[PDB]
C-alpha cells in the first residue's frame, strides 16, 4: 500500500524509515545552512500522535515547518542532491493540493522530481547533514 | 476539540497567552513590530460580536497592520517567520483570505512555517517586549 | 445594526464627520492629497438619488481621483494608509470593485489595514487641513 | 431620467455642449490631442441611425484615435485624465468594452476619474481650443 | 443595407475602389507596405467561391502579410493607423480573428481606428502610388 | 475536393513537389535550414500508416527541427515567412498545434502569411537547394 | 503494434540499446549530462513493477535529473535536443507531464524535435561515451 520515491544523495549517515501504519504525515520541518548549501536535520509529526520522529544534526541557521490538512496531498516535490557515493542533500521544494508550498536550502547541482499523492513517511541516511532521502507515498 | 492547534513558533520566553471565545472566531487582528529590532512587539484581537480588545506584548514598534475578516472569510494561505531556539521570538505574519485580501507584518529572515489553513478562532503563545511564540488556532 | 463599522484609523484631531444616508448607497467618492505633506487633504461622497455632495478637509492638495460606483458595484479590495497614534493622520486609500475598476491615492509608508469587504454605504472620521481620521461602512 | 450622468471633469472654462439623441446610442467617437500641450483639443461624435457629425473644440492636436461602438456593444472601464480646478482641462481618456476593444487618447499625469459603466449614450462639458471638461452619459 | 461601413481614415488622394460580393465574404487579404515611406501601397482580397484577387495601389514595398481567414472566422480586433488630413495616407493594419491568428503591417506613428467587429464582407477606399483611405465592411 | 488549399508563398524556381497521401495525414514534418542563407532549403514529410520519407530541396543548412503529430492533433495556428516577387524563397515555419506543442524553424524579417487551420494533410510547392515555394493542405 | 515510436534522433554512432517491459511502463527515468561537452552521456530507466535498473551509456557528467511518473501520469510535452548527422549526439531533454512535472536536462543549440505524447512506454537509441541517438515510445 505504499509508493518508495528514489532516495537521492550519498551512501554514509545512520539510517531512519518514518512511518506509522494507518497514519500520514501531519507536520515536516527542514534544517539547512548557508555555510554547506546543505540539509542538515529532518522532524516528522503524524496524525493523533504528538511524538517528533528527527534525523540528522540541527546545526543550520534556517529551518521550514510545513503543516498538512489531512485531506491534503502533495502536488508538486522536488529534492536537490549532489550525486555519488559522497553525496548529500542540499535542497527541497514541496507545493500541496492547497496551493501551500515550502522550499528550504540550494538547487546548484542534481535534481529529482518524485511521485505525488498523500505523503506517508521517509527513509534515508543522516549524520551531520542529510546524506540521503526518499519520499513514501500511500499507494 | 471543535479546533486545530498549529505549531506555536518562536521561543519559550514571555507571558502565556490564549485568546478563544466560545462559539466565536477573529474579526480583526493587529500586528505590531520594529525596523530596529526586526520582530513582532505586540498582538490584538477582536472577536464578532464582542468589542472587548485582547492584546498582549509591548506596542513600541514603528509599524502596525490590521485586518477584518467577513464572517464568512476564510484563511488559504498563512505563513509565520520566527527566530528558532529557546531564546526564540516570532518576526512576522504574511496572511491570505478566501476573498484575495492579504497582509505581510515584518521580517522573514529566518525561519518560516506554513501552517494549517481555514476559519481563524484564535491564537495562543508567549510575549513581555516582544512575541516569543505564536500558533493560530483553526475550526474543523 | 445593517451595517459593517470598520475601524477608523488615524488621530483623535479634526471635527467629527458622518456620511451617510438611510436606504442610499455611495454612487461617488473623491480623495484629495498632496506630495507635499504625503497625506489625504480632503474627501466628497455623493449617495444614490440625492444632487448633495458631502464634503471634509481643505481641498489644499496637487491631486485628486474619483471612482463611481455603478448600483450593483461592491468593494473586494480595501486598504487605508495611516500614521498611527494620536496625532495620526490618513496617508492613502486602495479601493477595488466587483467590476475591475481601482483607484490609488497617497502614500502608504507607514501602517496599513485591509479593512472589510461590500456594498460602501457611508465613511465616518475627523478632518481639519488633513484627513486625521477615516473608517469605512459597508451594508450587511 | 433613463441616464446617468458621470462627473464632468475639468475647468469651468469654454462653450457648453450636450450630444445626445432620442433612443439613440453613441455609434462612433473620435478624440483630437497634441504631444505639444498634452491636452484634449477637439471631440467628435456619432449616433445610430444619424449621418450628422457633432464636433466641439479645435482639432490642432497632432493626434486622433475613433473607436466605433457595435450596437450591443458597452463600455466595461472607463478613464479620464485632468487637471482639477477652475482653470481646469482635459487631459486624456482611456475606454475598454465588453468585446475587449480599448482606445487610449492624451495624457494621464495629473488627476484621474473611473466612471460608471454601460450603454454609451452621450457627452457633456465645455470646449474652445482645448476640452475643458468632458461628462460620460450611460442608459439606465 | 445587410452591410456595417466601417470609417474609411486618411486623405481624399487616388482612385477609388470598392470590393464586395453579394453572399460572398473576404477569405484572403494581402497588405504591401514599405520601411522607406511609413505607408501602405497595395492591398489584394480575394473571395470565396471566387478564383479572382481584386488588387488596389502599387505593390513598391519591401514588406507584404496575407491573413487567410475560414468561413466559420470573423474579426474580433481591428486597428487601422492612419495620417488624418485631406493629404492623408493609410499606414497600418492589425487584425486579430475569432480562432487567434493575427497580422500587423505597416506604422501606427500617428493616428489610430478601433472598428467595428465582425464576419469581413469588403473594404472601400482610395490608392495611387499609396492607399490614401481604407474603409473596412462587415455582415449585420 | 476535400482538401484546403493555403496560399503557395515565395518564387517561381524549383521542381514542383506535391506531397498527399489518399485518406492519410501528416504524422511527421522536418525543416532543414541555414543561419548563413537565412532561407529553408529542405523538408521532409510522413503519413499515416506509410513508412515512406518523401523528400525535397538540399539539405545542407545547420539546423533542423521536426514535429511529430498525434492522429487527433490539429494545427490551430501556422506562420510561414518568405521573400516575395518572381525570386522569392522560404524563409521560416511556425506551427502550433490543438495540444500546445509548437516549432519555430528560420527567419520572419521580410513577408508573413497567417494560413488556414485545421488537419495538415500535405504540402505542395516547389525546391531545388532551397524552397522556393511552399503551401499548406488541410482537411474540410 | 500496441505502440507509438517517436523519431530516433542524432548519430549511427554507439551500441544500441531498447528498453521495454511486457504490459510495463516507465515508472522512474534518469539523464546525466556535462557541461564540459553540452551533450547527454548516460540514461537510466525503471518499470513499473520490476526492481532492475536498466542503464546506457557512461554516466561522466556533472549534473543528474530524475523523473518518476505517478500509474495514471501521461507525457503532454517533449523535446529532445541533438545534433544532426551520422556524427551527431543527444544534447537534453525537456519534458512535461499531465500533472504539471517537468524536467529539463543539457542544452537546446543545434536541432529539436517535439515528439508525440502519451503514456511513456520505453526509449531505444544508441550509446557509448555519449547518448548518440534517442527515441522516446508511447502506448496507442
Ligand atoms: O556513524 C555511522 C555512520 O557514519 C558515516 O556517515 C557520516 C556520519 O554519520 C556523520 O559524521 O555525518 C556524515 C554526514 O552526515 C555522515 O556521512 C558512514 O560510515 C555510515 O555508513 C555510518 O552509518
Ligand atoms: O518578550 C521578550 C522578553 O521580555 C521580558 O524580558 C526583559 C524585560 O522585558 C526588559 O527588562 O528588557 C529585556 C531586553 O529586551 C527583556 O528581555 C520577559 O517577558 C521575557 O521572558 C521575554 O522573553
Ligand atoms: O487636519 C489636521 C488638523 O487641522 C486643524 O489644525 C490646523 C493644523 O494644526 C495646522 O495646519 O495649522 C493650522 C493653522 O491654525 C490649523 O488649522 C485642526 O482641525 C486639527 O484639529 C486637525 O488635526
Ligand atoms: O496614392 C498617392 C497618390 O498617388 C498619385 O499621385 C502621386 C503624388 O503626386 C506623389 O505622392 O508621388 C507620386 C509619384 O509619381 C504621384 O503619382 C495620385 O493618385 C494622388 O491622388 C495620390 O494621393
Ligand atoms: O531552390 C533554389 C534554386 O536552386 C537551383 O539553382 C541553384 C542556385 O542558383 C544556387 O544556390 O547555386 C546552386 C548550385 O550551384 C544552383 O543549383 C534551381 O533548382 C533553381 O530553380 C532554384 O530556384
Ligand atoms: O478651451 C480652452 C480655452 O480656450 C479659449 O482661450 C477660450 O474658449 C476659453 O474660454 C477656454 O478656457
Ligand atoms: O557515444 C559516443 C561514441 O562512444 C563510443 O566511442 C562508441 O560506441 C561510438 O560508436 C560512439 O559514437
Amino acid at each position: 500500500n505504499y509508493i518508495y520515491s528514489t532516495e537521492v544523495g550519498g551512501v554514509g549517515g545512520t539510517p531512519f524509515t518514518f512511518m506509522q501504519e494507518s497514519g500520514t504525515i501531519t507536520s515536516i520541518k527542514f534544517n539547512w545552512s548557508d555555510q554547506y548549501k546543505l540539509l542538515h536535520h529532518i522532524e516528522v509529526k503524524f496524525i493523533n500522535n504528538a511524538n517528533i520522529y528527527a534525523t540528522g544534526d540541527p546545526k543550520g541557521n534556517h529551518e521550514v515547518i510545513l503543516e498538512i490538512d489531512d485531506d491534503e496531498t502533495i502536488i508538486g516535490s522536488v529534492i536537490g542532491y549532489k550525486k555519488g557515493n559522497d553525496g548529500r542533500c542540499t535542497g527541497v521544494k514541496l507545493t500541496t493540493s492547497k496551493g501551500k508550498s515550502i522550499m528550504a536550502g540550494y538547487f546548484e547541482e542534481s535534481l529529482i522530481t518524485t511521485y505525488t499523492g498523500k505523503l506517508a513517511g521517509i527513509k534515508g541516511g543522516a549524520g551531520s547533514d542529510i546524506d540521503r532521502l526518499g519520499l513514501i507515498f500511500l499507494k
